Order: structure tokens, then C-alpha cells, then sequence
């Protein structure tokens, strides 16, 4: 059984890679893997936007949800 979704865009990731600066800094006081995950994330969800691929672009959002959530826990404490 063949099943295809399709590129209708309605993702900010500029939400969040507007953030990501932010939570970058906030990692420093943190293992260098919370600020390398962020710094390799960012990377991948620009590429993503660029080539407006939809499934680089959904992984990447993920992602950086994922790492915010773990980064914020750990602040908060």
C-alpha cells in the first residue's frame, strides 16, 4: 500500500531557531552536548527550510522541542 503526504508548510521553525540562540546560552552552563546538540540541530533545520523539504523540516522541529523541554527541566529544577 503506496501513501504519500505532501509539502503544504504551515511550521514555524523560525519560531524556534528564534530561540535557539537563546537556549544556546542558556546551555552553557550545561555538558557542551546540550549547546553541540543545538549548534547540530540548527544546522539541519536551516538546510531544511532552504530545500523545503517536508520530513528534514519535521524531524528538526522535533528535535529542538525535544532539547528545549530537556534544557528548561534542568533550569528549572
Amino acid at each position: 500500500e503506496s501513501q504519500f503526504h505532501d509539502k503544504r508548510i504551515a511550521e514555524e521553525l523560525r519560531t524556534l531557531l528564534n530561540k535557539s540562540n537563546v537556549y544556546a546560552l542558556a546551555a552553557g552552563s550545561l555538558n557542551p552536548y546540550y549547546k553541540r546538540t543545538i549548534m547540530m540541530n540548527e544546522y539541519r533545520a536551516k538546510a531544511a527550510l532552504k530545500k523545503n523539504d517536508f520530513v528534514s523540516m519535521a524531524d528538526a522541529k522535533v528535535a529542538l522541542e525535544k532539547i528545549y523541554k530537556e534544557i528548561d527541566e534542568i533550569i528549572n529544577r
